[PDB]
């Protein structure tokens, strides 16, 4: 992961 990163350790949530 790397770009991904940002997306989901940001936003944190399972959805």
């Amino acid at each position: 992961l790397d770009k991904e990163a940002v997306y989901f350790c940001h936003l944190d949530i399972i959805w």
